[PDB]
């Protein structure tokens, strides 16, 4: 029957029986071992809090605001058919996370396999459909009110993006599609989830309630056309919202720390490439960076890839141990320095391979007493209204840390960040 | 070269570049990747930290409270050694925690190895030897003033125990100092003040109990010819309060019945899955799970991994465990049957606790049964909850001063303070599950039970 | 056309315009100026709230209740007409509250005029009539569906009680809407649900209990012909932490000495300037502080500002009040001397507080001492402490039901539980205050106090 | 001896036996009956506290902050006595505000005395000086070590303003002047009370942590002038408290319902004077306006005088108390322009009074066949970096509420706003 589970950040929350059913599953038990911060860890001791609960509280606020909306206007005819389709696309919309959250699919696949263009939101729909045809899901579904063929793509377009391309809804139901992802403007339950969970959990003070903002929701007719809107006297506390988010992303979410960190685990795990083996169906042996197209061999890939590197014994992995006891000793590899914004033309997906490449391959006026080669230098990429933007950063790391090297590297950020104009 | 850390609890820890010398091995980042709790992830979904954070606290509340004391009575003669040596006995107090917390060292070792008795303190005194001795240490001791040789006696006598008055750490005038991190003559140290906050703001529940005040009135006093810190009569209420609170914390969180049962089926799953994972350690030695206690280099890599190594294995020899924690993801754990009422008569031994499924099984309830149960299919798990001292008052050896006479020490009974206290500080509470999972097997369950329970008059 | 009010504690409010009428009138904002502790802002500097806000707290989480019952269970038939009552009988519950809250009602009045009975129920169903008869809230009551001849006396039920089955407000299939707002049956109800929040809210000691965790889960039982609310058979060790927290509240902040003896100081004061202070009722008569509460009209006008009246007056016929009150203001209070351990006797009955200085007075040491103390410099107070009930276990009296049959309801005995819970729910207390504020005479009364107390065997 | 009180916000605080004195006078105990916000209590019912515990944490966080800049460099030579008298002036501040503490000295001795210049410093000083005199403190203040003469003026200039004009101390101690009361930028400890209360009272988040900046707190000499020089990180910090001071400005203290109900008030305090009569020295007689020349008289001046003209009986207050009556009934007056922003041009403090009176000589091209006089027409008068801005709001408001005045009033309101270009 009906389920009260706890949360810190909220009150107890009520789980459908459907829920609970797709909640004890492997599929979505694996979200207990991936990390919400991934390589923040070891830069906030306090932040060691897993996507299970931002999927439960995501969840929770989508079917909240869903049934607000229906209750404050009866004629919009929203259905609980329509509540729990939402409800469960927003329980279903981490899935695909690797290990290490955004570093995953931010940083390795790139200098991994460039040939291959991967957001995490497609895994998260191939694991859901899996999951639902593994689990048997879909007699439930049925049971309980909900049709597969329409339910299922109805969800599938609520994870992930598509005179109305849509066809899991009819097209006076609009609003249905922004309230779990807003694809316009960017507000919505996920961001809410994150900026309460990290604001309590790390310890930051926080300037937005979102319940406020629920008692002021209306369905207007803006731009002819169904969308959801604020009140008019909400610019402040909207405002607000944004300042809270910008001072979270460069308070936290940038740290010199946590960079370099995710820095050198993605060095350690693609030179660890090639030696760990994990099997899918038929035994197949897939690769890390191979695993994805197979989702039960996708399964097994969680943050335990850290201690079986870590703790391995065969010489075949003596460099990525190396590595990884570097970053336990707290010897990490040292800052250079930052380069302005980009500007004008953008840095393209594909063209973090080449860029350590082209840094060595630049030669200083100055003379040099040491000569680096392509493996010394690494790169980090950042990339940054009814009421009725972007710039990328680019880092380089240095390997060495001799007094030296530093000097040496140093000539080559100089000649280097001068002749490709930044 | 004095460091800072943000902690959620507290605000702004400060540490002496001796303890971020200390902290950065793996002997103590090993604690990283232990849970808190255990297996209380399982029903809290917001409990997941971990022992470094408790460990940096507890570290920062003895060096704090030293601090204070110190600055207090100007008279003790308290040096900065002696504030670094109580830090640092304060940093590395649960070195010896194995994966899960408790779970290891409550359930396991006196399951796979009844020959001997093992505890996480000794533990901890094992690593914290290990540590100093091969991460090299001693050199910047003597730098930074400190004089190893009494000094690591001194932590490890802090740690745990003695092993006429018998420390050989530190003279007689300086008794204070070992009851601050660790306190044996009651429960009022500075381990509770952390783990009470911690665990009260991660699964979800208020705290009522506060220290600063408690910190505001304390004073050291010649409590039988020895100097040991001294609380104020005005407090009774307040200890009695935080160990009320301590008791609700046990029986609400960490006695949950589900959070018992999910530790007993991976109980299981390690006892089943042992003889076949092998952990190198010393001179290419290899050691099992239960035996890995006896080096510190095998020690060292035993952590929670050991659950995705064994549930994410493949070799057919693990398949016995495989199959339990696939059943935990599942979520098909064991099925409640009953309870007894709390204790009355006397506590059962330790050495008893083998013979309760056979005895129950045993029972034979008076209306026939179309459903026959084995003596291996049922579970059975007793549960102590006492203030720390087993039956004893706690706060009687608690010594409380006036204002009047601030330096004079009185003791206060338990019926002048209040009517309303407990009359007992013990019981013991009995649990019995079954692992068939079908309606009629908890039927006849059932009715063995209650038949097994009023044979013996509970 | 709601209105949405903003308060700390809880979330946001909707009034609907009967209960925004209600609000706007001058009876029902007199309770902004009345502070909640009264005697406790002396010694809690933070603690300056009001009763405006507990009343508007009170009906908005009655209001939530009702409706969540309605919700859960349909075959109640639970309409809006009765949520509107039950929130107007709940935001009109402490109307008839004197100045500094219930040191009025508990000193005073006892005292001031002895040969009547007087609890502030009485004055707060007399002041809702007065108003719905003067400000004229019968037409807009019927204008949204309520009958008056009925809800009024439904409300009016709602607050004091009964004036077989003896309540006539509504049918008798309808009884679990009289243990909403104020409960007499075990003392369970939303009242011991706000001032708890506020109370540690604005004093600054941390709170234990939660309510919405007891919202989701409460049914109806049906309990011997009577529909009563019903928790579940889970929720019995939080009642009892609900009732020590109470407790613990009681013995922290409300009963304080030095509140205390400022609060005895403030009565004497109150008495000593009364038959001086004249206030204008209705038809132009005119009442003392002590009458006002025979005549609405006048009482009306009595507020806090009676001790800035009182204070700042300068006709000298008001010389000693004004005298009592300075020295209150310069911290010149009366004296603490010695505190009766819990009197191990029956009780001592309310009417034979007068007889106390008398007899410590006359007590005649066995040491001789050459300063003399008389009768009239004894001030001795008696303080109750207890679950609320009169040594009555509060929880033998609620109604649990399990999770296989929830309509049916089972009753718990205080040996299921626990055995740590307390022996005994009632005790009593005695403090001794001396007026002479010189050494000798203080140590004389110590002296007579201790010889006095080991007279009676305390 | 030490004593121990508890506060809601700052936690157990310990007060020093000459604080402890100071405090139990009734020149200080008159301040538990004097609001923080004055009028804006009936908007948010949970703003219920005085300035008593103001004061208190005030002088805490001067004494904390003195405490650890002293501790942090043992090269300032700082002893026990500035922290003593930093104390003192830090609990002595707000020791001259009236009923309200905002309505008196901002709106209503303009409008009663407006030949006569009085801001609340002016108040406090007095009040301050009084109660030294007649409490017998001095002594005391030297049994602590304490000089009398030279700390009695160190506080004084501490309080209120003076190449060193400052007698109480050296150049040399030039930074102990801007911990109380800055007026550079605007950081000190009684802001940040204000900050924390009012947002721990209303119900609202604050991003500010003042933990932090007394971290960071060093002095550095900075243009031959010692001052708080904070590190250069906490950009960010100074943001989000900036931004705490705005958004808290722009959402309580500037809310319309509390103007409106101020200035109604106000008025009903103007047209109750004259028949109020308070006692000072000698028998001698004052009104509320010139009571503040004799500081006996004004210690009895409290938010009593509210309840006493409501509570009064003389036929002669009768406009006050209907007034006060309508109050208490939320009868109004009407939001009935919302005049324009600042125009460079900024009104003279001792011309308010004649405003009320421009408005109703305006000569609309509107058929405005009633007549209203300015006797029924009211207005409101509003106002707005070492590392190691101003406009004025008008408001217009009727004291009539009749449909029909409504009409009236506008037409001189738009044409008094062409007339003044507005
Ligand atoms: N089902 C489920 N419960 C969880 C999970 N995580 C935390 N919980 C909590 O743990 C509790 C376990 O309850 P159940 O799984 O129902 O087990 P039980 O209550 O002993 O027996 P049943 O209710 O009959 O299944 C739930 O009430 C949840 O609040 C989860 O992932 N799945
Ligand atoms: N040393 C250390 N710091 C930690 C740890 N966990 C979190 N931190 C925080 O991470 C920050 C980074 O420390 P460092 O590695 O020394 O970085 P850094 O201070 O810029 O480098 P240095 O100036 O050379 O010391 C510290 O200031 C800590 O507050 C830990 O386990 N060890
Ligand atoms: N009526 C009323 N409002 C209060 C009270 N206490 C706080 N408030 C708040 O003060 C606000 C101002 O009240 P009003 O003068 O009626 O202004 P309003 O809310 O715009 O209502 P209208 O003027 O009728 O449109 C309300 O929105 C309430 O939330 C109170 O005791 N009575
Ligand atoms: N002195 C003083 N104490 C206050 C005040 N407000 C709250 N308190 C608290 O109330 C307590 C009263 O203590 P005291 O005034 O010292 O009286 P006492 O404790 O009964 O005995 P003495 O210390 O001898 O005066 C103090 O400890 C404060 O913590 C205040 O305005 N002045
Ligand atoms: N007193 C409590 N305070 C806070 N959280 C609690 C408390 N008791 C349990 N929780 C946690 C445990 C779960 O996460 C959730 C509620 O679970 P709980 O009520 O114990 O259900 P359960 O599965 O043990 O029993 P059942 O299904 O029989 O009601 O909140
Ligand atoms: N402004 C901030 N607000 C909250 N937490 C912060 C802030 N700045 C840093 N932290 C966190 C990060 C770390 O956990 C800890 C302090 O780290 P931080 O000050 O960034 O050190 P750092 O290693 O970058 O530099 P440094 O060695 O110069 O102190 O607190
Ligand atoms: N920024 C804020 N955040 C939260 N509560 C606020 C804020 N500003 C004001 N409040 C308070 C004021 C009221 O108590 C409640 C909301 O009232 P508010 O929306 O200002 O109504 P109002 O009477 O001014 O206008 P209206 O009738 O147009 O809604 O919350
Ligand atoms: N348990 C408590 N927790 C927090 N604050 C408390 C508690 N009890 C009292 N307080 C408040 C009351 C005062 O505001 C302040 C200190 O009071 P308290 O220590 O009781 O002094 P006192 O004057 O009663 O005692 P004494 O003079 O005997 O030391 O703390
Ligand atoms: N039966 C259990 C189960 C788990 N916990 C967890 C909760 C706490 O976070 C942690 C306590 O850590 P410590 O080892 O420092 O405290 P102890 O209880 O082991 O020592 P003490 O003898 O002082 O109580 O153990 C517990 O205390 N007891
Ligand atoms: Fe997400
Ligand atoms: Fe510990
Ligand atoms: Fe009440
Ligand atoms: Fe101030
Ligand atoms: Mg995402
Ligand atoms: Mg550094
Ligand atoms: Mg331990
Ligand atoms: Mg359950
Ligand atoms: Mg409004
Ligand atoms: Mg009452
Ligand atoms: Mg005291
Ligand atoms: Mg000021």
């Amino acid at each position: 029957t009906m389920k009260v589970i706890n949360d810190p950040i909220h009150g107890h929350i009520e789980l459908h029986p459907l829920l609970v059913r797709i909640i004890d599953t492997p599929q979505f038990q694996r979200l207990r071992y991936i990390k919400q911060l991934g390589g923040g860890y070891y830069v906030f001791p306090g932040a060691s809090h897993n996507r299970f609960e931002h999927s439960l509280g995501v969840g929770y606020l989508a079917g909240c605001l869903v049934h607000a909306l229906g209750e404050k206007q009866p004629e919009l005819q929203i259905s609980e058919r329509d509540v729990l389709c939402v409800q469960i696309a927003g329980l279903c919309h981490d899935l695909g996370h690797g290990p290490f959250s955004h570093m995953f699919d931010g940083r390795f696949i790139p200098l991994a396999r460039p040939e291959v263009k991967w957001t995490h939101e497609q895994g998260s729909v191939m694991m859901f459909e899996h999951l639902i045809n593994s689990n048997g899901i879909k007699p439930v579904m049925e049971q309980y009110g909900l049709i597969p063929e329409e339910d299922i793509c109805f969800i599938k377009e609520q994870i992930v993006g598509p005179l109305w391309p849509y066809k899991g809804r009819p097209e006076n139901k609009s609003f249905l599609y922004e309230i779990v992802s807003n694809k316009r403007n960017g507000i919505d339950v996920d961001k809410w989830d994150y900026f309460a969970r990290d604001c309590h959990h790390l310890g930051i003070q926080n300037n937005f309630d979102y319940k406020r903002f629920i008692k002021f929701a209306r369905v207007c007719e803006v731009d002819n056309e169904l969308r959801i809107c604020a009140r008019d006297k909400e610019v402040g506390n909207l405002y607000d919202m944004f300042h809270t988010r910008n001072s979270l992303h460069r308070r936290a979410y940038q740290h010199k720390v946590g960079n370099i960190i995710d820095t050198m685990i993605t060095d350690a795990f693609l030179k660890a490439d090639d030696y760990i083996e994990i099997t899918g169906a038929g035994g197949k042996k897939y690769r890390i960076s191979t695993a994805i197209d197979d989702m039960e061999a996708y399964t097994k890939l969680t943050d335990n890839i850290f201690l079986e590197i870590l703790y391995s014994t065969d010489p075949k992995l003596k460099d990525a141990r190396e590595i990884l006891k570097q970053i336990e000793y707290r010897n990490l590899f040292k800052y250079v320095g930052e380069t302005q914004p980009t500007g004008q033309i953008k840095i393209k997906r594909e063209d973090y391979e080449s860029l350590p490449k082209e840094v060595a391959s630049a030669k200083p006026k100055v003379l040099l007493d040491v000569k680096l080669k392509a493996e010394d230098f690494i790169v980090d990429v950042i990339n940054m209204v009814s009421f009725y933007f972007a710039e990328q950063l680019i880092r380089v790391y240095c390997k060495k840390v001799d007094r030296k090297s530093l000097y040496a590297a140093r000539q080559y950020f100089v000649q280097w960040c001068a002749d490709r104009n930044f």
